[PDB]
């Protein structure tokens, strides 16, 4: 089906730009039958590069010729239990900064990446900024008091957030968190979308 | 500025469809000076209906002629403290079903509506479905055990979710929650986007 | 209607951000009955600025609250006869540069603005550049020979185009046209989509 | 390159969903070194199906992982001469119905497919409907008189269009053309955007 979505999108496009197997094969240096093969479902083994070419000849992108991520929902829903969360230990400059408890995701919303981040450090002076990232992010202070930092890492803005505080960080904005000074650690809910 | 964004978008469009004050005024039954007035910043008092017409004559929509919601961020961020959350008591069939503790919102993401919902009822048999709503929603079980229901209200699907469970409910999918049977109540984090 | 579209959309939004009449009415300095009235179609008299405030209060834009341009097609089609097309003389620096013969348009595609442009001047050295414009444009040399100029007005790239040539000009790219030198006039058919 | 675009995009995604090489490599039955290799441009040989799996595992689509069609403009412009335009004979039911004279196209606007269509038949009763097609279309009667048909092939609406007429056909709406009866042939200029 990753080879079927292609079979038809290739056809949609070939006809969209007004070509035929013979005409297309020619720009790609392939037999007119080869092409028809792809349009059947035999495109499965085409290499990434080969797809870069095909997309090119048809003046479009690989993405346009491939199918969208399938649908992984059970009647519009998808659940995840606490003990099935993927865990990722985050380390910045050989320091256990965060711990990512990845929450439920769906191919129907590829950009939605929910997380429960354990903020390990509690020394604001050593907060480590990222360079910011694409996608707006909504945060919620689960437990503890969070020490937030955003903007220019050199002279950034700050905020002390109590449990229950809710934040929004526009995409590309650099930011960093730590537990409140000396308080040990805090927990957070970060939802990227 | 709700009258300025208009002043220029009106101009952008008038010229976009190749008209002049005189030509435009004519389709609207207005003086050529009236129009120029609007394009200055004097459009402020134009009624909704009057705007429905102007958009029509210019074969576009009111929205296209009005400015986007401003920007309400402090260097890409916006915080909200626990004691400044708007509260809305939800009642279904004269029953205190939920309680909406509205979290941080931003005009930069008009669709993002974060909530902390208190699920008051604990009798799954009397769960009240909505008709579903636009926008995907991410849920997280804050406290208690949640009894979820989705799909057809008559013969719906169910799920018992422990604290920490995370769900996703595709837009338009009907759903309902209650505390686990007899457990009194549960708390949830619902993020619509 | 605009007052009906607004009445349905306003209700949706209010409910989205979890506000009841009372709640919304407060932030606006209005009475719950007034807000209920609006959702009942009685909002047509609302000025552009109050709509701007209502929008802001509901943390969104006026467009989100107003209805789509609407549909003016006839079973999916909209036709226009040669004799019924709008005209606009384009003068630049006190010299008739173009004449715009506006072709079919539609609310189902506002961004689409097709035209038949009469290139009046025939002296390249006195070409008059535009500043570029939102939206891409497709052109077709109808009659005569066109001498196209695009890019930096103080140093443009050029191309002499014969009848039948077709070109694409990405948005916000500046460009200018004139008939081939001495040839008097040329004719294009521009399509802004 | 496709292998470079994929290499940069793959890295972004992996980091987005909070997976390290090891984590991703596992779900794919590959070694951490292999995954690191891909992010290092060495992924060109990957077949369409593995790309489909890698995509799926990263809960997204192949397109999200591949680069944009690319840019083929010349300082914002792309030109095409009359003699260099592609041609495709359109036969329906064993009868030459159209001849497609493909105009300029671009990767910066794949959806844009302009054409000069020669309407070969001149008998309305034997019109050959298409099934409609994605994307809206703008038409212009170049030569002759066109006898347009759209809608339900078993009961179409009709319109005789003189040279210079312009029409819009919303996407997925079926339509057919033929020269005015007996007039031999007509000429259109179709633009699918
Ligand atoms: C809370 C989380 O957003 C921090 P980072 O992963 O973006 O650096
Ligand atoms: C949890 C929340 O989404 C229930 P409803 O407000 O959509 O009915
Ligand atoms: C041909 C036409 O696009 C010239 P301008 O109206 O954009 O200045
Ligand atoms: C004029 C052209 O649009 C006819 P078809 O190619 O869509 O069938």
């Amino acid at each position: 089906t990753a080879s079927t979505g292609f079979a038809e999108l290739l056809k949609d496009r070939r006809e969209q730009v007004k070509m035929d197997h013979a005409a297309l094969a020619s720009l790609l240096g392939e037999t007119p039958e080869t092409v028809a093969a792809w349009e059947n479902g035999e495109g499965g083994e085409l290499t990434l590069t080969q797809l870069g070419r095909i997309a090119h000849v048809l003046g479009t992108s690989i993405g346009a010729l491939t199918p969208p991520a399938g649908n992984d929902l059970d009647d519009g829903v998808i659940i995840q239990m606490p003990d099935e969360r993927p865990i990722l230990k985050g380390v910045r400059d050989n320091v256990d900064y965060y711990v990512y408890n990845c929450l439920v995701r769906t191919k129907r919303a590829p950009s939605l990446v929910p997380l429960v981040v354990d903020v390990l450090t509690d020394n604001p002076d050593d907060a480590k900024f990222n360079s910011g990232h694409a996608g707006n992010e909504f945060l919620f202070v689960l437990e503890g008091e969070i020490h937030m930092k955003w903007g220019d890492k050199e002279n950034p803005k700050e905020a002390l957030l109590p449990t229950g505080a809710s934040m929004f960080v526009e995409e590309h904005v650099p930011h960093a968190f730590t537990a409140a000074k000396g308080t040990g650690s805090a927990k957070l809910i970060a939802v990227n979308f």
